[PDB]
């Protein structure tokens, strides 16, 4: 199927660039199954970050690889179905640091599905994982892709301000770097960083520090 079938308005003119790489990742995807094996997040919410507009995208917050443990990715880095629970401790983390930085409760859920909703791109630099084999996917072809939407985002004359939360945050950086009204949150620790700088990190009210700041309308981050 087509980009304009598979992802929003915007997303699919900004990611025409790798329109063939996507259908050629569909056949990856095609022939992993066929092989044997299986993969995740399902393959309706692999393009899942890309189905809200990518004009209101304010805020970029880059992960790594999905979850793999079955039941656990849902596309949308970091975020897990409303009836998960325990929560992954990636995100248990990242509920901690969200009350401590905004003064919320803990939320209820693991569904960061309101965040996307307000304008928050939740990317994984790779899109698919094998279950139960972390990284799996590595190289095998999303980069271009990411990388092609992370580039589109910073070219548009909007403010962004953007988290990197994975391991490739330092090669993420410069594709941030030619954006006039891209600001970027350093230093990098990840929600396994836990207490050594993940906690205190400040986030979320940084970001919105920094919208208001380049006179954009701040995120709403507040979660049921
Ligand atoms: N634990 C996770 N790490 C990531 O980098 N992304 C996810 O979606 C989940
Ligand atoms: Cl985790």
């Amino acid at each position: 199927r087509p980009l304009s079938e598979l992802v929003e308005r915007g997303w699919a003119a900004a990611l025409e660039p790798v329109a063939d790489q996507v259908a050629h990742m569909g056949q990856f995807l095609r022939a992993e199954i066929a092989a044997g094996r299986r993969y995740l997040p399902a393959g309706s919410n692999v393009l899942r970050a890309f189905t809200f507009p990518f004009d209101n995208v304010r805020v970029l917050i880059v992960g790594q690889d999905p979850y793999p443990t079955p039941g656990h990715a849902v596309g949308l880095s970091f975020s897990v179905a409303p009836d998960v629970r325990p929560w992954p401790r990636s995100l248990a983390n990242i509920f901690d640091e969200y009350t401590a930085d905004l003064g919320y409760p803990l939320p209820s859920n693991g569904d960061l599905t309101p965040w996307a909703q307000r304008g928050v791109l939740l990317l994984n630099r790779v899109l698919t994982v094998r279950p139960s084999n972390p990284a799996s996917h590595r190289g095998k072809g999303w980069e271009a892709v990411t990388e092609c939407a992370i580039r589109a985002l910073a070219a548009r004359a909007a403010p962004l301000v953007a988290i990197l939360w994975g391991r490739d945050a330092s090669t993420l950086k410069p594709m941030l770097a030619a954006g006039n009204c891209v600001a970027i949150e350093s230093p990098h620790p990840s929600p396994l960083s836990a207490s050594r700088g993940f906690f205190g990190s400040r986030p979320f009210s940084r970001a919105n520090e920094l919208l208001v700041g380049m006179g954009a309308e701040p995120i709403d981050w507040r979660l049921p």
